[PDB]
């Protein structure tokens, strides 16, 4: 009927790591999606299927997930009679032969790869540009342009340096259109380039995963004067505000925090959760920060309900949350944050994943459209972030094509929405209030 | 007729500078392409046209050369009523429009960009996919998926280090085929990453514009040395060789070379094209390197042809050929070469990259097909270099998905043409 074919096949990701990508057919054409993959994964996030080959890939292959699609996945969808435009149905149909809370049949990654492809190929046979599809899906009707937040300085886990917070970001509310705030992201970055290079050396100036510089440095509030410095001398001092992603869960040590994990373990320099907050107060006070993405451990949910319950700005919960309503469902009730970071390779589905973006929407709660460090060159939650309303999205620094291919993505979005695009600006946290 | 529109915009490449999208219009839908940007330009390619303006981008916007797409270039191809399989008909016409020998009146970056849109909106009216009519456009019959050469260590001029020279490549042509290419090129890739991680710490462990670590390393004789060291330890010593692109013009002084240029300037450590070319033969002798490219200035004329006779790998030419037919007529001559770096956007156009191509292929050169260190998501070259049969390509490291969608777009299509497929392995220098 409806799904003429599906095949899925084995891909590289932004890392080189493998990925799944997935080939839908219908008679309107060929439609292709890719899932991204995170390092600093939550515990309680769906499950990756990797094969654990150690002779290919050293372990990393993705040919369990693309065969589950090729020989289980795809001859199902096609033989249950269901649109394409039936987003739900077919999804809840996936949901059922996994059979699984965490998706651990099949794999995250091979359900959310069949997903995403039904859902453009939904788009098209609605004769409907993908983000407006996605708006019907989610029950939307006006849709809205997000701030992007540039994470220009990395840290964490993964980046080579010393700095134990993983992402600082820059987010241009005071630019006048996508567009506008797209070149605002890129003249600043450009910017830090030079002011970390006369403070560090050139050697500084080498980009991480997401294309933030790594520049050799310890104490996060240095990060955060860099990143100041560098919106200032590029003259936006009042159009771009900063945020965070601590990414907490990642230095999580004995019930403390260790802000120097990556340097040989000495328990003397922890930190509990008290002290951390009493760091985060003195980083809005000192420094123009909004927005603060996983200050606590996924588990440590009375640091995130006190800490929240003192500040105005926004608490995103991202490996607390992991897109997932069961979770989003407690947060909301002891107030453990106020805004939502929504990863699709989280929950495994874009069904689950709208689900979960509007159960914090009805809670007066904002929502952050993410990727994934490790990301392709697929452009999906370009149209997600825009169909959701949700106002504001992180996709990578102004580096690396694979950040790049969601904010043009995006700018194409704002050119053809033409007169009727609206961009959320200062209103970022709650979009729908502009 | 054929062309219904033709609209261009300003998008944002790898390293966040801006660059030229062009959308083209047919009865067959919609065809999209992007126009890359180098950093290490050779003083002979064709021009980049930047807007200038201070305060916009850093000086780095096109909008003058979207505006020119847009506002000229556009409807004169949509007046002309030609088929967008006519190639050379509608690169010509943009040429003569243009009038200038390096496309200083509208840029090449934004003739090219039409004319990118133009060959993959010709593919679909031919009914064919892009690689496939390409090759019929270079008159070629039988297809090859080429050797992948990732550039795993970045120096140069702009990475953020001490390594003077540009990059340092892995060529997995011991290869079973492109997609197994792939997996042992990443894999060394990783491998590569502990044993720097091993020797020089984490911080050295971070990336530059494509996709090669950086480490903070000034011999070009241990880049090397650690290139080897993971190709051994991931255990592919008899499946991969080892590519370079010195880039020797951006350390060019004046007569003499500087391998330590990005340090405070001391003219007595400058040597001479005889000395470097000595220190080439070294890297020959101890390492797999099977390739070198821009081994001397574009304008050391004699020290190429000199090194040249006197080795028996591929010597690349880039900022010696430009892409340019005049150039590389002049190369061919004089022997300064043996092989031609392929970029589209330092001759301006698909026709005239084709026929840079076929001269070089003409004379028994090598043709490694090629990006630029400031990519986009386009994926063009990686259909080019499979119709266009060159065996070869360097399209960056096995990270940075500017770099994988080529290297993707290129396991694609070694999957889609199945049976037909064959892999370049040994013989990427000669496919032929
Ligand atoms: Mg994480
Ligand atoms: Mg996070
Ligand atoms: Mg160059």
């Amino acid at each position: 009927m409806s799904i003429e074919k599906i095949w899925a096949r084995e891909i590289l990701d932004s890392r080189g790591n493998p990925t799944v990508e997935v080939d839908l057919y219908t008679a309107k054409g060929l439609f292709r999606a890719a899932v991204p993959s995170g390092a600093s994964t939550g515990i309680y996030e769906a499950l990756e299927l990797r094969d654990g080959d150690k002779q290919r890939y050293l372990g990393k292959g993705v040919l369990k997930a693309v065969d589950h699609i090729n020989s289980t996945i795809a001859p199902a969808l096609i033989s249950s009679g269901l649109s394409v435009v039936e987003q739900e149905k077919l999804d809840n149909l996936m949901l059922e032969l996994d059979g699984t809370e965490n998706k651990s049949k099949f794999g995250a990654n091979a359900i959310l790869g069949v997903s995403l492809a039904v859902c453009k190929a939904g788009a098209a046979e609605r004769e409907l540009p993908l983000y407006r599809h996605i708006a019907q899906l989610a029950g939307n009707s006006d849709l809205i342009l997000p701030v992007p937040a540039f994470n220009v300085i990395n840290g964490g886990s993964h980046a080579g340096n010393k700095l134990a917070m993983q992402e600082f970001m820059i987010l241009p509310v005071g630019a006048e259109s996508f567009r506008d705030a797209m070149r605002l992201g890129a003249e600043v970055y450009h910017t830090l380039k030079g002011v970390i290079k006369d403070k560090y050396g050139k050697d500084a100036t080498n980009v991480g995963d997401e294309g933030g510089f790594a520049p050799n440095i310890l104490e996060n509030s240095e990060a955060l004067e860099l990143v100041k410095e560098a919106i200032d001398k590029a003259g936006y001092t009042e159009k771009i505000v900063i945020g965070m992603d601590v990414a907490a869960s990642e230095f999580y040590r004995d019930g403390k925090y260790d802000l120097d994990f990556k340097s040989p373990t000495d328990p003397s320099r922890y930190i509990t959760g008290d002290q951390l907050g009493a760091l985060y107060q003195d980083f809005v006070r000192d420094y123009p920060v909004v927005s603060i993405e996983d200050p606590f451990d996924q588990d440590d949910w009375a640091a995130w309900s006190k800490f929240t319950a003192n500040v105005g700005i926004q608490i995103v919960g991202d490996d607390l949350t992991v897109t997932n309503p069961k979770r989003i469902e407690r947060a909301v009730e002891e107030k453990a944050c106020n805004c939502l970071l929504l990863k699709v390779n989280q929950i495994g589905s874009v069904t689950e994943a709208i689900q979960a973006c509007k159960l914090a929407q009805e809670n007066g709660w904002g929502v952050m459209v993410s990727h994934r460090s490790g990301e392709t060159e697929d452009t999906f939650i370009a149209d997600l972030v825009v169909g959701l309303c949700t106002g504001q999205i992180k996709t990578g620094a102004p580096c690396r094509s694979e950040r790049l291919a969601k904010y043009n993505q995006l700018m194409r979005i704002e050119e053809e929405l033409g007169d009727e695009a609206r961009f959320a600006g200062h209103n970022f946290r709650n979009p729908s209030v502009l």
